[PDB]
């Protein structure tokens, strides 16, 4: 429970079948905004239901900030229902629940963003310090995958990514926050997403 | 267009007080210049005159997607609509009054605006004679020298707030009820 990782589905079924796999670290940002990488990805694969995503959130400056809001979070008094107390990984799914892909259409990938809500359905995110329990997550997403999934992931020395770009304005963050509450059913959809991505409880989902 | 007005009530039957965030301490963003006992419940007017917390506000509405909205009815006031989209809400502890995500009771929807005129002529439900009063009682208060508002709360603490708001179970629902209720006539900045 030292690292934290992320992972979920950027698309769930022109195209990009065909540009994939990305091995290679790509930056986690939030809201595509500048300035905001909180960490990297440790590969994107095309699997049977979409292109699947795994990440590690290592920005420490991210991780403060993160954490001082959690603190005072309604995340922080909040029961417990299924699952130990995680204030980090509860108020990441109650800020950032969704993932998307930035890409040109036509380096053929820039960014992973988290975000407040996917635009696309079922890419909501499942946030861990356990990888393997984190994409395992996923029902919907087989044994054989996992396990190659992971052996990606686990070949990877968290404490050689570089440290990621985060100096954005706190402002620039919380201006999303706000618009995001106006996001009309945001709620129900994020319900959804947790379904069309067939992911198993118990989760820190918040919807 | 340069002073800010905020008015709404606080309960709906049918000195001043400082006005906060969230119920959170060193929040203070104004001063209530009011709370009046009207037909339809106790109507509060306040004047948001914290420096610090205005240029937040108006740093927040730069980069929100209120800046970006296309014109509706009314003309863009950044400021005035990232407020109704941050803290449409008010809610009476008396000791203060907080702008809110969502207000405890139903009905206390605020309007926010440069006109306090304006701002008690969005309530029919506050009748000519009780705007009068209130109007009345508004303009005799020089804003100009009302003490400096506290606002030096972190700003995390309040974008955890903001974050929570978004998951109020049925809040856009409530806020539009909520202006129903309190019989808010259009054109205005609400978001709901
Ligand atoms: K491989």
């Amino acid at each position: 429970a030292q690292g934290l990782y992320v992972g979920g589905f950027v698309d769930v079924v022109d195209q990009v079948t065909d540009y994939l796999p990305v091995t290679e670290p790509l930056p986690i940002t939030i809201e595509h905004l500048p300035e905001t990488e909180v960490g990297w990805t440790l590969g994107l694969f095309q699997v049977s239901h979409g292109i699947f995503c795994t990440g590690a959130i290592t920005s420490p400056a991210f991780l403060e900030l993160a954490s001082r809001l959690a603190d005072t979070s309604h995340v922080a008094r909040a029961p417990v229902k299924n699952l130990p107390k995680e204030p980090l990984l509860e108020i990441l799914h109650t800020w950032l629940p969704g993932l998307s892909l930035s890409s040109i259409h036509p380096p053929v990938f820039q960014h992973v963003s988290l975000c407040a809500l996917g635009r696309r359905r079922g890419t909501v995110a499942v946030y861990g310090h356990d990888a393997e329990w984190v994409v395992s997550r996923f029902s919907s997403v087989s044994k054989s995958e996992r396990a190659h999934i992971l052996q990606h992931v686990s070949s990877c020395r968290l404490e050689d990514l570089s440290t990621p770009n985060f100096v954005s304005p706190l402002e620039t963050l919380m201006a999303k926050a706000i618009d995001a509450g106006f996001i009309r059913d945001r709620l129900d959809l994020l319900k959804t997403d947790r379904g069309v991505a067939s992911i198993l409880s118990p989760v820190y989902l918040k919807a």
